């Protein structure tokens, strides 16, 4: 019935930019490799048993729920289920194996598939079919150029109807929500500008972060550099997005174990534990990939995602002290604020204007970076957002920790062009 | 708490070979197209729906599950929840849509994805968040050439320690079975051969058999036919798999509705209406996707599968009076049969040989063609399983209708080579 957040884990995102990712110019070039999907699955589930009390109780474990996007375009493999049951101990041939037997499998939704992952093993333990469950999300996208990688990030949009708007299709789509923003005064590129001035502040003193070594000033994100270019084809939209607008193409993973109060018995465990995190509610909403609404403004799908599960927590967005949102670009981070309801309609900008969504501000937002600077790898970042709130929640966020431990929490996970989002309320224990 | 059957949908499986499949060579090449992924999970939710009585009353189906393996490869498209959202009304611009906003998402275990469908659906229906579900599976592979398909189905595979195997991986897998089973004496070519025969009389009794119009000797598929070659290129395994020992490359959907006894209260039926069949369990047994048993003689993972379902139903293999069996080769369908427990081990080829799973059996399988010859599009598989044991129980199946009405029934969906198994026990009412 009740749910609890036991542990969980996220590696370091890696790609171009970060001094952990190995490219022609990084000492090991030639000499070693970056991770393949299969060794970040099997880092992210021994790390998130490692720091969840389960290590030699593995099998106390019922079932595992992966969430990934695109492993079978960006690594040749899909059904990673049994890729799971087979992470704990990859690499060491006959080794005895405690998760043989158990209920896996991949789900998916886009950026969405960590979220998805987590209301899956909510669902088993509420079902009788579980008292533990571990949900994991992991990705691996540097394995194409950049175009590539765009087309390939196209399967999350009506693919038929939009990957002719750009090879860039996504960041295509967020253009043009800006266009039609602009048009109607909503907010401004200079609000998304500070948008990314938060986010790789943040990811400075996040040593997580794929962007953890670069610094940005507000003038640079607001365009005063001359590599932050207007890299779109699409003449219609090009104007209106900046490389800095944009998430990073990330590899990594993150995971969380899950528990009802059966679950937390088995462990040993209090429901008022300290160590640990209730999951208030949980909710998904999904609309339509071939039909898009008017109202660029506004993410009507997310809003009902966070609206539901609110609703179902009995608070309001006035109640909450942390947040963790969807910023695959700038701009949607701005609309996720009124989506989750921290702003209303329109007023998103005066909370950026302000401060009120920074590390000091009364609402902190993406305390670690966000899809900004901490990164993007896709499957992961659902699962990423539930630990980013239990890891402020716990003290455990050291430079970016914030000063105020929080009580309520929120996320918002989305997939596509908000098609399909998950929110999720937590309360601290 | 329990769960019920309240009726589905099976489309025709198509592909090279089927009358209704169009090709440089049917009536309407260049004036008609074969449906897309998009048009196939529009017609498999429309008739669902139909099919269940819910039209004019979408909107109390609480939710939607799609099981789906290849689409972000064939189709180029991922995020299959919306497209299920938009699938009532697609093609109908602007439309009221009464599934605008509730929850989707799409499951993926290779060839096991419409059975993880199943089991995702009755989870959210024994956990408070659904009474009503629509779980669908959908799946188009003819849009690439059997070499470039090939590729994609090894996805199910270990990729990167199996690819090598075979152009044609996963057959290899199989042919690779075999090696070993006519080595220890289990069961003969001569026996698989035997499976073929009766997958097509049987589908040559479904006009929504992909090879419904195909008729084979005993004798063609014992290799008596010099177009029934022995395709693989791997010099190992080369001798041990026919054509007619594999699966159809097929393109349809299946969808069913679940329901709880309050959805059953919701739509006005009461639990003991005929119409209902009640899935008294379902379970799912995963291995390591990493490593392989010694004995290619037994289906370990789909033998856990089925004994933890037939155990929580409280029944043995002899009571069952038909089954689904996943039959990707002849040479699984024999594994099958003693996975399922209705054979013991060494013993399938006792069934073979006295027809104890044709139509006039005492345990009829695959009673409309298999995925052999009735097809396999990979996403719909797992629930066009548990439409056919439904069918034969409401008497729906005409020129392959049992003449005994069966009382239980068992289906047995594999993903990969045993990696993944959703086995379901179904009562009839
Ligand atoms: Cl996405
Ligand atoms: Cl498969």
């Amino acid at each position: 019935s009740r749910v609890f957040i036991v542990g969980g884990h996220i590696t370091p995102f890696v790609g171009k930019g970060s001094p952990l990712f190995i490219d022609k110019k990084h000492p090991d070039f030639g000499k070693k490799k970056n991770m393949t999907l299969e060794e970040i699955l099997a880092t992210t589930v021994q790390g998130t048993m490692e720091h969840s009390g389960l290590s030699g109780r593995e099998g106390i474990v019922d079932q595992v729920v992966v969430g990934n996007f695109l492993g079978e375009l960006f690594s040749s493999q899909g059904h990673l289920g049994p890729a799971a049951i087979g992470s704990l101990t990859y690499g060491q041939a006959g080794s005895k194996n405690p998760l043989m037997y158990k209920p896996a499998m991949r789900v998916e939704g886009a950026s969405a598939s960590g979220g998805l992952a987590v209301i899956s093993a909510m669902n088993a333990l509420k079902s009788g079919s579980a008292d533990i469950t571990l949900a994991v999300g992991v990705e691996v996208q540097t394995t194409a150029s950049a175009r590539v990688g765009g087309d390939y990030l196209a399967r999350a949009a009506d693919y038929q109807r939009q990957r002719q708007l750009d090879d860039f299709t996504f960041p295509c789509l967020f253009a043009k929500r800006m266009k039609y923003i602009a048009e109607h005064n909503h907010f401004t590129m200079e609000d998304t500008a500070r948008v990314a001035a938060k986010a790789y502040a943040n990811g400075n003193k996040n040593p997580l972060a794929h962007m953890h070594t670069r610094k940005l000033t507000f003038e640079q994100c607001n365009g005063e550099d001359p590599s932050n270019v207007k890299f779109l084809g699409n003449e219609t939209y090009k104007e209106y997005l900046r490389m800095t607008d944009c998430s990073q193409v990330s590899d990594g993973g993150a995971g969380v174990v899950l528990a009802n109060e059966e679950g937390l018995r088995k462990m040993g465990l209090s429901p008022n534990d300290s160590r640990l995190v209730e999951i208030k509610s949980i909710a998904c909403a999904v609309s339509n990939l071939y039909e898009d609404p008017d109202d660029a403004c506004c993410m009507f799908t997310s809003r009902q995602a966070a609206q539901k599960a609110l609703s179902m927590a009995n608070i309001k967005p006035s109640d909450l002290n942390v947040a963790e949102v969807h910023d695959c670009f700038t701009i949607a981070e701005m609309l996720m604020y009124e989506a989750l309801g921290i702003a209303e309609y329109g007023h998103a900008k005066d909370l950026i204007r302000n401060g009120d969504t920074t590390l000091e501000g009364r609402i902190p937002v993406n305390t670690g970076g966000g899809l900004l600077s901490f990164g993007h790898p896709v499957g992961a970042t659902g699962i990423k957002q539930i630990m980013e709130v239990y890891r402020q929640m716990k003290g455990q966020c050291e430079a970016y920790q914030m000063k105020k431990i929080p009580a309520l929490g929120a996320t918002l996970n989305m997939g596509g062009d908000d098609k399909t989002a998950v929110s999720a309320v937590l309360q601290n224990i």
